[PDB]
Order: C-alpha cells, then sequence, then structure tokens
C-alpha cells in the first residue's frame, strides 16, 4: 500500500531516506493487534478513528479529551490519514487530566490497568502501550511501567522533552520498556529531546500533524508525538507476525535506520524506526 502526500513522519518511517512523501506499508496495517493509548484521552468520535478507537478507563470526572494531546497521539498510532497502524483498535486510558497533568499514583494505577484489561480485548495479533507522558526519576512509575511490559504489552515511553539525560525521568529510564527520542524531518535530534544510553529507538517528532479535539487536526512537536510512531510501528510488526510484544522494541532497534541522525550525544543510540517495507 501507498499513501501519497502523507505526514512526514509517517514516509519516513517507510523510507531509507529522508525527503519523501508517501507512506508505503503492508496493506494488513495492524488489523487484529490494540494499542492503548495512556494520555489526556481520545475524541473518539473524530471521523480519523472510523468507529476504531474507544475510552476504557478514566481516572476523572469525564472520559473526554478536554486536552487533545491524547487524541493527536492516538491518531498517529492509528487513524485512517496520520496513523501508522491504520487498522489496529485504539483504547483510550485517561491518567492525565485535561492539563495534561497526573499524579504519579494515578498513571501507575492507569498501567496496571491495562496489564489487566488487556484480557478483557480482542487482540490476537498482540497489544501495544504508548506512554507519552513523564516526570521526575521514580522506581514506583519504572517499575509499573516494567509490569506492564511483564505482563505481555509492548510498551513504548517517550524519552522527554528537556534535552536532557533521559536516566532522570521516568518511565523513560526503565530498562526493560522501549524509550523513543525525537528527531526532525532533516534526521536531526530535536532540539527538545532528552538523549542517553536508557533511549532505545529515535520517531519522527518535530512537528507532526495528527487529529484533535472538535473533529479538527494540528502540527506539534514532543518526544510525545515519537512515541506513538513506535507504538504504531510496532502494532504493524507483530500483525505481519515478524514479533511479539516481548521482542518488538529489540526487534525495532534491529531492523531501524542506523547512523543517519545528526547531533546525536556521544553514547546515545544513533537508530531511526523504519518499516523496512519493501512495496
Ligand atoms: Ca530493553
Amino acid at each position: 500500500a501507498a499513501q501519497t502526500n502523507a505526514p512526514w513522519g509517517l514516509a519516513r518511517i517507510s523510507s531509507t531516506s529522508p525527503g519523501t512523501s508517501t507512506y508505503y506499508y503492508d496493506e494488513s496495517a495492524g488489523q487484529g493487534s490494540c494499542v492503548y493509548v495512556i494520555d489526556t484521552g481520545i475524541e473518539a468520535s473524530h471521523p480519523e478513528f472510523e468507529g476504531r478507537a474507544q475510552m476504557v478507563k478514566t481516572y476523572y470526572y469525564s472520559s473526554r479529551d478536554g486536552n487533545g494531546h491524547g487524541t493527536h497521539c492516538a491518531g498517529t498510532v492509528g487513524s485512517r490519514t496520520y496513523g501508522v497502524a491504520k487498522k489496529t483498535q485504539l483504547f483510550g486510558v485517561k491518567v492525565l487530566d485535561d492539563n495534561g497533568s497526573g499524579q504519579y499514583s494515578t498513571i501507575i494505577a492507569g498501567m496496571d490497568f491495562v496489564a489487566s484489561d488487556k484480557n478483557n480485548r480482542n487482540c490476537p495479533k498482540g497489544v501495544v502501550a504508548s506512554l507519552s507522558l513523564g516526570g521526575g526519576y521514580s522506581s514506583s512509575v519504572n517499575s509499573a511501567a516494567a509490569r506492564l511490559q511483564s505482563s505481555g504489552v509492548m510498551v513504548a515511553v517517550a524519552a522527554g522533552n528537556n534535552n536532557a539525560d533521559a536516566r532522570n525521568y521516568s518511565p523513560a529510564s526503565e530498562p526493560s520498556v522501549c524509550t523513543v527520542g525525537a528527531s526532525d524531518r532533516y534526521d536531526r535530534r530535536s532540539s527538545f529531546s532528552n538523549y542517553g544510553s536508557v533511549l532505545d529507538i529515535f520517531g519522527p517528532g518535530t512537528s507532526i500533524l495528527s487529529t484533535w479535539i472538535g473533529g479538527s487536526t494540528r502540527s506539534i512537536s514532543g518526544t510525545s508525538m515519537a512515541t506513538p510512531h513506535v507504538a504504531g510501528l510496532a502494532a504493524y510488526l507483530m500483525t505481519l507476525g515478524k514479533t511479539t510484544a516481548a521482542s518488538a522494541c529489540r526487534y525495532i532497534a534491529d531492523t531501524a535506520n542506523k547512523g543517519d541522525l545528526s547531533n546525536i550525544p556521544f553514547g546515545t543510540v544513533n537508530l531511526l524506526a523504519y518499516n523496512n517495507y519493501q512495496a
């Protein structure tokens, strides 16, 4: 399959070189997989989700996305136009309020929720979680992310936007999950992206067009935007039978475009997510 005039990030994930604008992918498109988006929620009624999105949990007085951030992330995972895995099922877990804030205890509860709730969903090709959130180091937050991964969910988490070493942030610093840095259209590390030995992979994170609340669309930037590219890629690869939740991060790193990014600090991986699709 080929989507012409795709967002640059989708084109990049299917390309050995920057500067192209068509997204190429196997038509299976993540069918039979599920991705949980743990964030501010998802506007499920957005035409771009085609009935494939559902709120499953909230810790606040509403499950609606009153922010936009979660809807944007969900769109990059699996909207028809802006998504990597255009046939995946999307499940929203609102651990962040409409200001994008959340107490660590609520975030941890949301991760443990997904670890159980996947047993209530039909996801024969496998389960992914995209966590576009972060705060300072907390062993408890890291441990929750490790449990979620351990339960059989491919966990992708944002490295953070501090232009700092991700070892000081959680869940970014958790070794057993997939920590994702952000890059730009010109294959440079995004200026805000955290870095460090704890990073596993880079994905497109600067100027990312995707869905927003009120049925609209928006371009925004963050390691929160790179993460769902990787989450979506994982879902896509799992439906293709190429990998499993346990080894998808490893598989993505093994099959990445290597040594192509600039401004990568010494000791940080130079690996950009790539679907290796031969059209
Ligand atoms: Ca690891």
